[PDB]
């Protein structure tokens, strides 16, 4: 047992997310694999079944560059509604409450998600520049669920 872990991100934050997310993995004694979206072969997706994607919304709403191939790829009209049955997923979002088009990048993920028929583990994570704290203020009682959540799909020995 193993945990995918996929980010977008245009200045580094959702990487440095995606870091911590491996680093608390390693503690939990799960295998872990972190990589940037437009670099995973996507493909491979229909075959996972557990991934969390890290993606933060940069200028107008859009994605950042290294999730832009991924997004062209996940909102194929054609995809079908069963492409990710076999998917637990959760998005953490990264934006800033400043902006019209707070954390669209991960609101919109998470939807298309289950339109191809993935599990949310979690509702999006609303990551937050705004917050005194910025994004940790979201972040953090958001990955205790997910632990508690991922903790559940993979038990301990007894
Ligand atoms: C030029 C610029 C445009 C941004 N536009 C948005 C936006 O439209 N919506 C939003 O929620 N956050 C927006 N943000 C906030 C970022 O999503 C936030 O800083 C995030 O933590 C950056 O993650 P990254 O470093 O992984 O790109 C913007 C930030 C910058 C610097």
């Amino acid at each position: 047992p193993q945990l995918l872990v996929l980010f977008g991100s245009q200045t580094g934050t959702a990487q440095d997310v995606s870091e911590r997310l491996g680093r608390e993995a390693r503690r939990r004694r799960l295998g872990c694999r972190v990589q940037a979206l437009d670099s995973y072969p996507v493909v491979n997706l229909i075959n996972e079944p557990l991934v969390i994607f890290v993606c933060a919304t940069t200028g107008q709403g859009d994605p950042p560059d290294n999730m832009k191939n991924f997004w062209r790829f996940i909102f194929r009209k054609n995809l079908p509604s069963t492409a990710l049955c076999q998917m637990d997923f959760a998005v953490l979002g990264l934006g800033d409450s400043s902006y019209a088009k707070f954390n669209f990048v991960a609101k919109k993920l998470h939807r298309r998600l289950l339109q191809l028929g993935g599990s949310a583990l979690l509702p999006v994570c609303l990551g937050d520049d705004q917050h005194e704290l910025g994004p940790d203020a979201a972040v953090d009682p958001w990955l205790r669920d997910l632990w508690d959540r991922v903790l559940g799909l993979y038990p301990p020995p007894p």
